[PDB]
């Protein structure tokens, strides 16, 4: 029952899911000048050359890139991480104007959309036992802004008009998502939650510092998507994303000075 309109978004989530008013709950702002730089962080691992992209599927609140995680395939490791941490699927959330659309802010600068890349630690043997713990879950965030095009996510936009509504999925084979890192793995790190319900505390947040170019017509194709089903009224997917937590008792560290 929840999503993202006026009836049913982020403001009620609370009463279905009481840890929406938690210590530990996502997105957050990022306030660059009080991030410390923290030299024992250690590089991101991005290990994608194995990942076999399976599907996409318009789940009615994103829609999502699925990978096979049965075996370490796409992993992340290093960074603030233990251990290592496989690609499930990722995700975006976007705006109805350029001007919003990501979850995480960075100075209060909103970006067009962002990307998440979510994992989970292998030590957890599947993900619904990962939800459970607090290092679960480890989420590669990267902010999109509107400029050139993305040339690795035409793919991905140019399948969507064939998963248009809630519950429609499509066979997605050989998608490689290293076409959608920037040049730079430069990073924040903070203990964080699921951003959507269950807004499970569980998640090791890992923010890219530099953005990703997509262009307008990329965004736009993202904003022809609808929440609801096939043979329903429509309803653009827009504004998918929840407002900035507050911060309380964490620090937000910087991979960089
Ligand atoms: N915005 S986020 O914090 O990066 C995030 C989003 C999703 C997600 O796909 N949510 C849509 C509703 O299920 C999931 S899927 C998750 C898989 C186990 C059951 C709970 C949902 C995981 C994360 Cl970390
Ligand atoms: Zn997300």
């Amino acid at each position: 029952h929840w999503g993202y309109g006026k009836h049913n978004g982020p403001e009620h989530w609370h009463k279905d899911f009481p840890i929406a008013k938690g210590e530990r709950q996502s997105p957050v702002d990022i306030d660059t000048h009080t991030a410390k730089y923290d030299p024992s962080l250690k590089p991101l691992s991005v290990s994608y050359d194995q990942a076999t992209s399976l599907r996409i599927l318009n789940n009615g609140h994103s829609f999502q890139v699925e990978f096979d995680d049965s075996q370490d395939k796409a992993v992340l490791k290093g960074g603030p991480l233990d251990g290592t941490y496989r690609l499930l699927q990722f995700h975006f959330h976007w705006g109805s104007l350029d001007g919003q659309g990501s979850e995480h802010t960075v100075d209060k600068k909103k970006y067009a959309a962002e990307l998440h890349l979510v994992h989970w630690n292998t030590k957890y043997g599947d993900v619904g036992k990962a939800l459970q713990q607090p290092d679960g879950l480890a989420v590669l965030g990267i902010f999109l802004k509107v400029g050139s095009a993305k040339p690795g996510l035409q793919k991905v936009v140019d399948v969507l008009d064939s998963i248009k509504t809630k519950g429609k999925s499509a066979d997605f084979t050989n998608f490689d998502p290293r076409g959608l890192l920037p040049e730079s793995l430069d990073y924040w790190t903070y203990p964080g939650s699921l951003t959507t319900p269950p807004l499970a505390e569980c998640v090791t947040w890992i923010v890219l510092k530099e953005p990703i170019s997509v262009s307008s017509e990329q965004v736009l194709k993202f904003r022809k998507l609808n929440f609801n089903g096939e043979g329903e009224p429509e309803e653009l997917m827009v504004d998918n994303w929840r407002p900035a937590q507050p911060l309380k008792n964490r620090q937000i560290k910087a991979s960089f000075k």
